[PDB]
């Protein structure tokens, strides 16, 4: 069994893994904000982000995660075109909804 907060963050990650904009649309809220290496996305832009993942054939795979303070920190492997990267995805779930997502890969 999975608590509601952990479940929501997991579904966000699943939508990335599946490259599935439809799932992502069901997870986020109009005020969800996401940052990926400087680029900012809010609301349906996050869905657009997933569309682009699906388009470019970018592959996400969840490796491991922990709860750090009041955010979930996911270690995700991201592949494309023969290159493999380790990215960090930090999710704050506030009041059962995805509030802020921070993607880091440097």
């Amino acid at each position: 069994h999975m608590p509601e907060e952990e479940k929501a963050a997991r579904l966000f990650i699943e939508a990335l893994e599946k490259g599935d904009p439809e799932l992502m649309r069901k997870v986020i809220s109009p005020d969800t904000r996401m940052e990926d290496n400087g680029r900012e996305f809010t609301g349906d832009e996050v869905v657009e982000y997933v569309k682009e993942i699906q388009k470019r054939g970018e592959q996400w795979h969840l490796r491991r995660y922990t709860k750090e303070g009041n955010s979930w920190r996911f270690e995700v492997q991201v592949d494309n075109n023969g290159q493999t990267e380790q990215w960090e995805v930090q999710i704050e779930v506030r009041n059962g909804r995805i509030k802020r997502v921070t993607i880091t890969h440097v």
